[PDB]
């Protein structure tokens, strides 16, 4: 994609800090961009559109390598057009945005300098966040998460991407996603069925380590791994993942090693008026801790809330015991659930030690899930028309009606998250408390 220059790019600043073992931090002068899929995307030669609604100009995009050539993405209104406000410390995402048109949700990515992503190796060291999810209802998730994007976009080995990082331009994830506008350097015009999305030819592969997705009512954190952790390119179902007909076919692990407190036993740790409690902000931890060789064995989590330190809760899952991340964990976990153990078969806790050598990208986001409702995050049961008495079908205590986008763009339509006070560094660097 090429750079559009009817609007400025002008990325809100957000600040967010380095520590040193005994909890003395700096601050360091980081940016947001919006992801490319959320932009006007228009000829280099005006403002003709080269994509609108759900379809695209066949004119202006007759194959993939055309309609990089000939389309360029633009500067966003951050706050009037996407609900996007970065103040500080303080990234807050806001669900409906009613501008000229109306947007729902976002997806943006931290930036070091106007034309690369900030990338992070997070073995050894810990990622903590304030967060406040009080405004996310059943069917929203706030997202911070972290994938092994290229740092400036593509733009080193694509020749028809000019765009690159200043524009949000490089996304993979595990789930391979096919309804991406440009994925490697060519637009996703071939093979683009409608569902504003619809599903291209090809997908994005990567590894993703998915370090808090929630709302008020359940949260979970989880690491998907990958054959090849940084961005591949799939063909169609073969992909795997949510757009396929072969959910476990492709390259990536779509499901991952996920902990979440409710689906692991314990329905009192988190939400509203929970030990956690959801009504009001609180800090997220999360630790990468390594083995004697420096490979990834344990992902930990911790919270604080009112000043005190809260452990992550144990799994009280007859055979799924622990508070932690780690290879007995996963490994008891698909066991018991009987879910496919897609996590090691593309490599586990080796793949995202690799993922974190190749270099992370922090995603923050806001969504609703036109698949599958987030029932997968906060429904009471997964499948829906699974028993709850089987371990590893409740997830939250959200209806099985729940979630849907229809519904929720109306009746949640003020929904919104704040991420905050962001904080990287050793091992209990980041965080205090009694
Ligand atoms: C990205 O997606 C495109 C589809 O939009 C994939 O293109 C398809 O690639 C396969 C393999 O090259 C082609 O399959 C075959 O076609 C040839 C004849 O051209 C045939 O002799 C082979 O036996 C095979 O059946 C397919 O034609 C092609 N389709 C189109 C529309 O181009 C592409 O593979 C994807 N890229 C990646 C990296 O996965
Ligand atoms: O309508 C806003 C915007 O939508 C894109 S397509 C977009 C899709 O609508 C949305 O449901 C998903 S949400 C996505 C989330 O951002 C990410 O964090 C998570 O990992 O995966 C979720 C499901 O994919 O994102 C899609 C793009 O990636 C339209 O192209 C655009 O025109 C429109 O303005
Ligand atoms: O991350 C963005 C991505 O999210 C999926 S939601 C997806 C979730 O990431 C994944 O962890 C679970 S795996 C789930 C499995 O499907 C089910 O069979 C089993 O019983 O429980 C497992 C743990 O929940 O699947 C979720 C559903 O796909 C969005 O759908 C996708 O659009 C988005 O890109
Ligand atoms: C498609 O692009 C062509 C070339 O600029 C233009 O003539 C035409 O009006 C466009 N149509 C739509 C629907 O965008
Ligand atoms: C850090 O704090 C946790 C929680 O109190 C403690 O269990 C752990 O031993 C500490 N880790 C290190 C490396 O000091
Ligand atoms: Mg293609």
């Amino acid at each position: 994609q090429q750079i559009g220059t009817l609007t400025t790019e002008t990325h809100p600043p957000l600040t967010w800090q380095t520590c040193t073992s005994g909890g003395s931090c700096t601050t360091n002068n980081g940016k947001v961009v919006l992801d490319a899929n959320w932009r006007w995307l228009h000829s280099t030669s005006g403002s003709t559109n080269c994509y609108t609604g759900n379809t695209w100009n066949t004119t202006l995009c007759p194959d993939d390598t055309t309609c990089a050539q000939n389309c360029a993405l633009d500067g966003a209104d951050y706050e009037g057009t996407y609900g996007i406000t970065a103040s500080g410390n303080s990234l807050r995402l806001n669900f409906v945005t009613n501008g000229s048109q109306k947007n729902v949700g976002s997806r943006t990515y931290l930036m070091k300098d106007d034309t690369h992503y900030q990338t992070f190796n997070l073995l050894n060291q810990e990622f903590t966040f304030d967060v406040d999810v009080s405004g996310l209802p059943c069917g929203l998730n706030g997202a911070l998460y972290m994938v092994p994007m290229a740092a400036d976009g593509g733009v080193s080995n694509e020749p028809n991407n000019k765009a690159g990082a200043q524009y949000g331009v490089g996304y993979c994830d595990s789930q391979c996603p096919r309804d991406l506008k440009f994925i490697a350097g060519s637009a996703n015009v071939q093979g683009w069925e409608p569902a504003n999305s619809g599903l291209g030819g090809n997908g994005s592969c990567c590894a993703e380590l998915d370090i808090w997705e929630a709302n008020s009512i359940s949260a979970a954190l989880t690491p998907h791994s990958a054959d090849t952790v940084t961005q591949t390119v799939c063909n169609g179902d073969d992909c795997g993942g949510t757009y396929s007909n072969d959910r476990y076919s492709g390259t990536t692990d779509p499901d991952g090693c996920d902990f979440n407190s409710y689906r692991q036993g314990d329905t009192s740790f988190y939400g509203p008026g929970k030990t956690v409690d959801t009504n009001s902000k609180f800090t997220v931890v999360t630790q990468f801790l390594t083995d004697s060789s420096g490979n990834l064995n344990e992902i930990k989590r911790f919270y604080v809330q009112n000043g005190v330190v809260i452990p992550n809760s144990q799994s009280t899952i007859a055979g799924i015991s622990g508070n932690s991340i780690t290879q007995d964990y996963c490994t008891a976990q698909k066991q018991v659930f009987g879910d496919t153990n897609t996590w090691e078969d593309h490599g586990g806790f080796q793949s995202m030690t690799n993922a974190f050598k190749a270099g992370m990208v922090l995603v923050m986001s806001l969504w609703d899930d036109y698949y599958a409702d987030m029932l997968w995050l906060d429904s009471v049961a997964y499948p829906t028309d699974a028993d709850p008495s089987t371990p590893g079908v409740a997830r939250g205590t959200c209806s099985t009606t729940s979630g849907v986008p229809s519904d929720i763009e109306s009746s949640a339509a003020s929904a919104y998250v704040i991420y905050s006070n962001i904080k990287v560094g050793p091992i209990n660097s980041t965080f205090s408390g009694t």
